């Protein structure tokens, strides 16, 4: 029994995390092979920042300028390339710790774990959602710049995040790791700002399974609901609509407890309208919208 | 910005974790050198685990390194943890310690299955000696650690969970945190707590990310507020958590026992449906040195 927000080991990213230095600037890159992925912006100054051109600052590069160290061992340049909005650094060395891995583009609403580093060695791993806002709500420091965010699946690593920057609301945007921004964001210092955020609502349906499996039942109702209500009345709370998909993909947890999807709407329908009264559920006194469909199946399940 | 549960990085941890078989139990160990430490309830069949053991031949112990067998050569029992001498030493044994944590204090767990690790969060241990894990069947001899630079510091491996749901273990030495035996006998969870020291450093983490509406211009006296803790079941404040938390008094400008007057108003009136740092609840799972160590980065 219990629910926790749980994060997958860290081991086989923690052998991947180095430390790279242009000038006087310092962030984490990920060495997978012989590249070394981190963000681009390492190869600006603060000054540059408003309307850096990248390809006129990498042209002016040497592979020297480039220190990368892992562990106490410095990596040995050889060629660089940008792709989008990562830099990566071919090193001399392949790094024999690298892991099965692939990359991959995440939607909203899906979860991963974050080893937030700094200076190339590995602080702290916790678990993320992408919000629908494209922002991912993080614990991030100054140094962070190149922490990654990872799921493992059967033993390959499928790296989906890549940090960034940190937003005036103190939320957190980033890449893939092809370089692509999630969201409208850039790496330039503009006035940009996360739009506003929204609820994950299928998350939060397959919580409340969640809830159920572990033997609480005292929000279900004897109402049904419509998709088409059900989400007239989700907006007004600024939840995400609820889609076909989304009914499709809680199949398998309704069939399990018994619980029709929309039977499951309704009391989320209810809760909305009323609160908790005091009471919690899996122990939280708000709905948790950061577990997904199959996060849920993973920790409950197996 | 930002603050999160958040756990050590596991990957020191990974390497240790095996695959124990005895009889028709299997679970987790931990291979540290020669020896690999489990729960000794793997022992087969009121037990008597001193004659059960006897019978044990060291064959009747299949170890699961991965896809490679460690050969038992060798078997004790210390407490309520087996001890398993094996041919191999763990190459990837780290720099590591057997420390035993005191409650209110917090820890990462590895949570494994069939000597494989799928998770790692953060706990804390409760006043009542449990913990508030996510545990399922094939969970037992996971463990949990705290680094210290290099050094992993081995606090806790699971043993059961308690009709609560709430989970029960020992120390790497096999003793047990809080009054509870490996025996399928009644056993329960006692009233829990709340953790104070730690709520008062949640607030300090929650000021320090800019949530200040629940700060006001009073201040305390230990003894006036912990009158308070006593009535909200909140572990009473020692000048020892005060000293503790003087770093972050002095960082934020909010004295413990000004801290204190805004928790005793949180206590009597509430949130009045606002939040602090995400939560509608207070949170006790977070030391000071966590939140320090969170707020002002330090890696391993
Ligand atoms: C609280 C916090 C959370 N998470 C990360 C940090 C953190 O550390 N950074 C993120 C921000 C803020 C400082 C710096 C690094 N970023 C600036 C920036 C501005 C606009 C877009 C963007 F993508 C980056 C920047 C980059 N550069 C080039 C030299 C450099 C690159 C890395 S450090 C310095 N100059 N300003 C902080």
């Amino acid at each position: 029994s219990g629910f926790r927000k749980m994060a997958f080991p860290s081991g086989k990213v923690e052998g991947c995390m180095v430390q790279v230095t242009c000038g006087t600037t310092t962030l984490n890159g990920l060495w997978l092979d012989d590249v070394v992925y981190c963000p681009r912006h390492v190869i600006c100054t603060s000054e540059d920042m408003l309307n850096p051109n990248y390809e006129d600052l990498l042209i002016r590069k040497s592979n020297h300028n480039f220190l990368v160290q892992a562990g106490n061992v410095q990596l040995r340049v050889i060629g660089h390339s940008m792709q989008n909005c990562v830099l990566k650094l071919k090193v001399d060395t392949a790094n024999p710790k690298t892991p099965k891995y692939k990359f991959v583009r995440i939607q909203p609403g899906q979860t991963f774990s974050v080893l937030a580093c700094y200076n190339g060695s590995p602080s702290g791993v916790y678990q993320c959602a992408m919000r629908p806002n494209f922002t991912i709500k993080g614990s991030f420091l100054n140094g962070s710049c190149g922490s990654v965010g990872f799921n493992i699946d059967y033993d390959c690593v499928s790296f989906c995040y890549m940090h960034h920057m940190e937003l005036p609301t103190g939320v957190h945007a980033g890449t893939d790791l092809e370089g692509n921004f999630y969201g409208p964001f850039v790496d330039r210092q503009t006035a940009q700002a996360a739009g506003t955020d929204t609820t994950i609502t299928v998350n939060v349906l397959a919580w409340l399974y969640a809830a159920v499996i572990n033997g609480d039942r005292w929000f279900l109702n004897r109402f049904t609901t419509t998709l088409n209500d059900f989400n007239l009345v989700a907006m007004k709370y600024n939840y995400e609509p609820l889609t076909q998909d989304h009914v499709d993909i809680l199949g398998p947890l309704s069939a399990q407890t018994g619980i029709a999807v929309l039977d499951m709407c309704a009391s989320l329908k209810e809760l909305l309208q009323n609160g908790m009264n005091g009471r919690t559920i899996l122990g939280s006194a708000l709905l948790e919208d950061e577990f997904t469909p199959f996060d849920v199946v993973r920790q409950c399940s197996g």
